[PDB]
Formats: structure tokens, sequence, C-alpha cells
């Protein structure tokens, strides 16, 4: 344990918070009061030692790109219903037993998508996948425009709004990467400071090639997520201890998208927007800016094809 239960901690902006039970490095948290922190807590506090690299990285992301007003101004300007980027609420330093810790306050979210996926026998419907992906595309556009790539989009990093199950949020920026510091795009090479390569089954060909992640890589990761969610599988899932096999398959399947559709979907029965999205992402150069509205239009055609529309309904349960 890093905190005493009911402990009051004060962040760098002098806002006071109260610590509750773990949700062991994440606790329920709320604004300081006489009341005890309950299971209905609107916040969480993440705490790690001061020397922990991922919390520092994550905190720098939240401080630079997730301030409540910069998020609200984006939502207003882009006329969005919401933006699945968790808001930054504060951070500080905390001492315990002569050891220095860093903490960060963020909103409390509900279930991860991986649990809902596993309870639905490892399937999400076409409507769900298109609705999730439209929101993920808004999220990616936002973080990319704020000089960052996520590099690790997957169902376990996607959380529902604790009070609204039609609102999904992308979490975990511990290994996010600033691909465009001060508007200067990174070169096609490895970052010496950066070690990680994402989640093997979903990671980009760029990551497999040992180069730093860029915008096309996050869009390619979303592509593998869509197939996985729609079919319950990926062609290379039985060879995940062999990264050169996983890369070889991804390369061969990018080169011939129709054979990927033939492999993943029942014979001659593949949703067309998936192949079109993948062909679009395939045309991006390492440093090129994606045309997000074009990608979102590809998915909207998919919603039209099933006789639906972008009504923001995730259709989970
Ligand atoms: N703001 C949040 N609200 C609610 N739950 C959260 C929040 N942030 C993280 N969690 C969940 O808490 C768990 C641990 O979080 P975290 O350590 O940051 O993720 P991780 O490193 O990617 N995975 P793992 O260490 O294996 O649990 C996960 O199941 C998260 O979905
Ligand atoms: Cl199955
Ligand atoms: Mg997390």
């Amino acid at each position: 344990e890093q905190f005493a239960v009911g402990e009051i901690i004060t962040d760098m902006a002098a806002a006071a918070w109260k610590v509750g039970l773990p949700i062991g490095c994440i606790y329920l948290a709320d604004m300081n009061s006489s009341e005890s922190v309950g299971s209905d807590a609107p916040c969480v506090v993440k705490v790690e030692p001061s020397d922990n690299g991922p919390l520092f990285t994550e905190l720098k992301f939240y401080q630079r790109a997730a301030k409540p007003e910069q998020i609200q101004k984006w939502i207003r300007t882009r006329k969005l219903k919401y933006l699945g980027v968790p808001k930054y609420w504060g951070s500080g330093l905390h001492d315990k037993n002569g050891k220095s810790y860093r903490f960060m306050i963020m909103d409390r979210f509900g279930s991860d998508l991986q649990k809902i996926y596993e309870a639905n026998a490892k399937r999400f419907s076409r409507k769900t996948v298109l609705q999730l992906s439209l929101r993920i595309l808004d999220i990616l556009e936002y973080i990319h425009e704020h000089e960052y790539v996520h590099g690790d989009i997957k169902a376990s990093n996607l959380l529902l709004n604790y009070k609204n199950p039609d609102q999904v949020y992308l979490v975990d920026y511990g290994l996010a990467y600033r691909y465009c510091p001060e508007g200067v795009h990174k070169a096609y090479a490895a970052d010496p400071k950066r070690c990680h390569d994402g989640t093997i089954e979903f990671t980009s060909i760029d990551a497999h090639n040992g180069v730093a992640p860029s915008r096309r890589g996050d869009l390619e990761i979303l592509g593998y997520c869509m197939i996985q969610w729609l079919t319950g599988h990926l062609p290379w899932e039985d060879n995940l201890k062999d990264p050169k096999y996983v890369r070889d398959s991804k390369i061969r399947y990018r080169e011939n998208i129709a054979s990927l559709m033939d492999k993943c979907f029942p014979a001659a029965n593949a949703p067309g927007e998936i192949a079109k999205y993948m062909e679009t992402v395939k045309l991006l150069d390492y440093t090129e800016k994606p045309l997000y509205e074009n990608l979102r239009d590809i998915l909207l055609q998919g919603l039209k094809a099933i006789g639906s529309k972008d009504d923001g309904k995730l259709d989970l349960s």
C-alpha cells in the first residue's frame, strides 16, 4: 500500500483529494470532504514511485493534451458529442515510509471492452465495431493533432464512461509517443529512449520493423482490432511467441488485402468497409497526415450498408 485509507493528498495546484480502496497502484478517489470515499467514487488516483518512467510519460501526455478546456474547445470546434480522451484533473508528489511517489488524478471509468467482448463469446457486432471505430478515429485524430501516437489500441485499453455505456475512452499513455515534438516529425528509425513495440497481435508493421510509431501505425492497429472484434480471431494468433512470423503475415496480408478478407471472413462474405479502410491506411507514407474524415466516411458507408446510421449507440449490454 502507498496510501493510508481516507488519507488527504494535495496536488501541485493545491486541490485537495481523499483516497479510498483499490479498484495495487490505482485507488478510488474524490474531492476532500468529511465523507468517506465510497464505491461510487467519481475519480481514481494512480500512484507509482517517483522513478517510474511510464507514469511520468503518461502524466506529461495528460498535462500537454488532456486539460479539460482544451478537450472542451475541441468538442465544440469539431461539433462532437464527446471525446474519449480522459481529462487531466491534477497531479503531485507523495511521500510514504521514506519513499517518494508520484500520483495523478483522473476520472473513474467503468468496464474495459475486453471483459464485454469475452462475455459476448469473443464477438462484437458489425454495428458495435463501426460505432467503436468512429469514436476511436475521433480520439486518434485528437492525440495525433496534439503530437502524440498511442501505439497500443486494444479492447483492454478501452473503457466505458462509468455513467454512460455508449461512450468509450482510450486509456494508458504510459508508452505513448510524441512523434511530432514542436511540429518536427521523427525520422524513419528507432527512438533510442523508447524500448516498447506494443501488443504483438495488434502492433503495426512499423513497430515490427523496429522504427518509432507514427500515425499510420495507430490506424493499422485499429484495423487489426476491427477484424479481431468482428471474427474473434486473427490469422497469426497461434504464433504470437514468434514476432518474425507475426510481421511476415502482416506484411503478406497488407500486400494482398483480399486474401486477408478471404482468410478472416466466411467465404465471399466480408464487410466491404474493412477492406476499404485497410487499403486507405496502406496508402499512407510514414510521416504523412491521415485524412481522418475520409476514414470515418468509409465506416459511415458501412453503417448505411446495414441500414443504420451514426446514432452513437455502441449496442453493448
Ligand atoms: N481511470 C480509470 N478508471 C477506472 N479503471 C481504470 C482507470 N485507469 C485504469 N483502470 C483499470 O485499472 C486496471 C489497471 O490499470 P493500469 O495498470 O494502468 O493498466 P495496465 O498497465 O495497461 N494493465 P495491468 O497492469 O495488467 O492491470 C485496468 O484493468 C484498467 O482498465
Ligand atoms: Cl470462436
Ligand atoms: Mg491503464
